[PDB]
């Protein structure tokens, strides 16, 4: 029924919707993240489904956090900033290299990073100096916090010139903010003892630590990032992602120490197989394994959608 349908579609959207407000404006989720992602494709099913019920701004297109406001300051990003496609299975991995593989051959390599469960953080450095630091917002509009990222003991106010890598002109560089597990659970004792409510998880910490109003409370409370992406950037091309990192490492931004170069499927798969028995022993909380086509050019043909690179994938474990 036409009717019965598009009701069913109405109540599944604004309930997805009522949860994106709580995670991402509130840092306070009142369902688990897996009870989330079931609902989400439950939607993304219904309009597979239903083709009328595709429409522009169904959370099936957007980068989750689109159409709210908030408090904070809105700071326009240089570069959109986007989510991630989810692969949960060993076939929906597959399917996704074989897409790459079907557009660019098997030129592209794969690197494989772990998907930190924090909250995503854009850094602009102009000439060298930290000059703005949003959240993700809708994708295309954050929120500043630059004076709380400033506390951020892993964020530089300044980058440190290389030989080999000249300071870039412009350089907008994306990563996610966490605490180490200890450090997180030390803050939710801290906050039950004062009779305070504690956080639900690492990742509504970070984010809710992050997104104060007064920064010092940020400062008060050791938050860590960990930079995995680049926006715009204007003096500064490199060829491939692990040559960014390379150049990142010698500004002095923090990169992860877990990162691996796979050559082809089967090296991607081994090193998800080897994250999902040995995850347990990453100081912070982990929720997946983050696989990107690794030359830039070959990033650039794949693309992106509306709310996520085709050149990426995250695999996310159960
Ligand atoms: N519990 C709830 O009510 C609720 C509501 C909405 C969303 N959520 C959760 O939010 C997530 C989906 O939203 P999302 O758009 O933030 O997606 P996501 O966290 O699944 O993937 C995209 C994010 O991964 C992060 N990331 C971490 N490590 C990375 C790495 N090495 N390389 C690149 N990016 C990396 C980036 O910040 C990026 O924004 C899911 O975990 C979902 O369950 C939960
Ligand atoms: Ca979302
Ligand atoms: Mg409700
Ligand atoms: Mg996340």
């Amino acid at each position: 029924t036409a009717p019965e349908v598009l009701r069913q579609w109405q109540a599944l959207a604004e309930e997805v919707r009522e949860h994106q407000f709580r995670y991402y404006v509130r840092d306070a989720p009142i369902i688990s993240d897996a009870e989330f992602d079931e609902l989400l494709r439950r939607l993304e099913a219904l309009e597979e489904q239903h083709p009328e019920l595709r429409t522009p701004d169904s959370p099936t297109q957007l980068v989750g956090g689109a159409g709210f406001a908030t408090d904070f300051e809105p700071v326009d990003h240089l570069e959109r900033m986007l989510s991630l496609d989810n692969a949960f299975t060993a076939d929906e991995l597959a399917a996704w290299a074989g897409r790459i593989h079907a557009e660019v051959g098997d030129a592209a390599h794969y690197l494989c990073e772990l998907k930190i469960d924090g909250v995503a953080l854009s850094l602009v450095y102009r000439e060298g100096r930290l000059t703005r630091a949003s959240t993700r917002g809708d994708g295309r509009t954050g929120e500043d916090v630059t004076l709380n990222a400033r506390t951020i003991a892993d964020v530089p106010e300044r980058l440190t010139p290389g030989d080999d890598y000249p300071v870039p002109e412009v350089l907008e560089v994306r990563g996610e903010v966490f605490f180490r597990l200890d450090d997180f659970q030390a803050l939710n004792a801290s906050l039950v003892e004062e009779g305070k409510a504690p956080f639900a998880n690492p990742r509504n910490s970070a984010a809710g630590s992050l997104r104060q109003k007064d920064p010092a409370v940020t400062a008060r409370r050791r938050l860590r990032m960990i930079c995995h992406g680049l926006g715009h950037v204007e003096g500064f091309r490199p060829a491939t992602l692990h040559q960014a990192y390379l150049a990142l490492r010698a500004w002095g931004l923090p990169v992860s120490e877990h990162t691996t170069l796979a050559t082809d499927l089967a090296g991607v798969r081994e090193r998800i197989d080897y994250w999902g028995e040995h995850r347990h022993e990453v100081d912070h909380e982990i929720d997946g394994v983050v696989v990107k086509v690794d030359e830039v050019a070959l990033q650039r043909r794949l693309g992106s959608t509306s709310r996520a690179p085709r050149w990426a994938i995250a695999y996310k474990y159960p």
